[PDB]
């Protein structure tokens, strides 16, 4: 009966599973589920384990070499991940690639360009941060830390390792996004990329746009998972897409497909498809006015991603 | 006349051209504008033709003759918008970036160079957004204080593009522009404190950051410089201009005091220079900072206040 927690711990108890000497835990089951589901299959329910049943646990962790876009579904249930882990990981998949790269440099000066164990438990621990009532009335070893350093910790972890580490978890969450509508064919069509991106909308405009790509002309292809997640990458650099697109000034004019186009790849270095832009026209332009409105975009995006997960 | 705002208040100010109606500042004006607090003759114009004008502008160099000096040796014989006042200015407080967005923005037709009729809606894109945040700033001024109460051929144009307009500004040339035009401010600045030699003062730099700073924390700090042991070497123009490229990044640098841990030493603020900026500077470099501003305390530089003095400075 805990009314003492905050908003994000209590969601990491509801889809933790596993108490180990007090201490509750995601599974890497656990951790998708939690950035995938509104809420869990099983809630607030631990199963106990013994330090030793979880040592044995960990003891099969994949190197750090051998990480891919595949790392979480392979270890599924056997496996930990610490509340603290839950935020870092959480802003691997949110925030923009530049503030671990600085972040990252600032504490290297051990190194270099690698890091001890203990260095990397105060870097993570430093994400985590980010009287008058009296008048009224009168360490524990994880999937993580074994990966990145080794069974006992003595390894140091390269600055391209955990980048490519970062790029694995963000395609696996993107790919496991991207199944969920693709039941395993190459593509999607223009409603499932839709009714990602509004997913998290008010449902007044998801009523109007939905309604827009199920009445207009049918598509000929469909998104690749590659279109897709270039998509998501540029949802990464929305902030600095909204900065270009300022500098392209000074009316809040709406703006065309070869414009936004070419908009994306100055602000963000991505290279859209043709396809992919087509897309997003048909998404939102609802004839207004066969060009695109900035601003109304950028909030809608604004909300999605930062809400997805 | 009192119908205007601070900026152009300024532009008037030094202007020293009215051609049809129109008022302009030379080169030499607009070094002047940016580097000292008052004109040597203020609000007098002398007038022209456009036939005149037309003739001063006939002799200005080519792009391919720039350099550090070009304005210095343009003098008197140039013309400058007060819209180019206004992108000059921009060239000088702004960080690169958005240059590169807005020129690559433009860039569909070039490729990577600019028409002339591409710059000049360019650069009134720059001048509107510069009119409504100073015309909003103004209108919140007088509404709390309610509350209270109650085309023509330019020396720029003709350098960017050839004399009949119809050369293309390449992007390596526009940037190089913009260098060029900073060290040459900061050529000046250094020049005004060393008299020719070839470094300045421990004193010469504190007094240079803090001069537009309030003036009470400036002194405790300039006593700090004038009370401590000597200097060894002073302070090269190529550490000077190192660091106000570093200024112009100062809101990276923030950043990444931010997401690192306000307690930071000098290994410390060298890696963050570096990580925020690409640059490296010198020990003595770094050095001369901590002497004139940590005012033992302790040791240490206080993070937050330093960006303020600096922000006030560049600003």
């Amino acid at each position: 009966l805990d009314l003492y927690a905050t908003s994000r711990e209590r969601r990491f108890r509801l889809f933790a599973s596993i108490e180990c000497e007090g201490q509750l835990f995601m599974t890497p089951y656990d951790f998708i589920l939690a950035v995938t589901t509104d809420e869990p299959k099983v809630a607030k329910t631990w199963k106990s384990l013994s330090k030793q049943e979880l040592n044995q646990m960990l003891a099969e962790t994949p190197p750090v070499w051998k990480g891919s876009s595949k790392l979480f579904r392979n270890l599924k249930e056997k496996g930990v991940i610490s509340y603290t882990e839950y935020l870092f990981l959480l802003c691997i998949l949110t925030k923009p690639h530049a503030g671990f790269r600085i972040a990252f440099n600032m504490f290297d000066t051990d190194g270099n360009e690698m890091v001890d164990k203990k260095e990397f438990l105060v870097l993570q621990e430093i994400f985590r941060k980010k009287a008058m009532l009296r008048l009224q009335l009168y360490v524990t070893d994880t999937t993580l830390l074994v990966h990145f350093f080794g069974k006992k910790g003595k390894a140091e972890l390269n600055f391209e390792d955990f980048y490519r580490f970062m790029d694995n978890l963000q395609t696996e969450v993107l790919e496991i996004e991207f199944l969920s509508y693709s039941n395993g064919m190459n593509t999607i069509s223009e409603e499932d990329f839709a009714h990602i991106l509004l997913r998290y909308t008010n449902v007044e405009n998801t009523s109007v746009f939905l309604e827009n790509v199920r009445y207009s002309i049918p598509e000929e292809k469909g998104i690749t998972f590659d279109e897709f997640r270039s998509f998501f990458q540029f949802l990464n650099n929305l902030e600095d897409f909204a900065i270009a697109l300022n500098m392209y000034n000074f009316a809040s004019r709406s703006i065309g497909q070869d414009e936004f186009k070419r908009a994306v790849y100055v602000a963000t270095g991505l290279k859209f498809s043709p396809h992919l832009v087509n897309t997003v026209f048909k998404i939102f332009d609802v004839d207004k006015d066969d060009q695109l409105s900035y601003k109304e975009f950028i909030g809608i995006m604004k909300d999605r991603l930062h809400r997805g997960f």
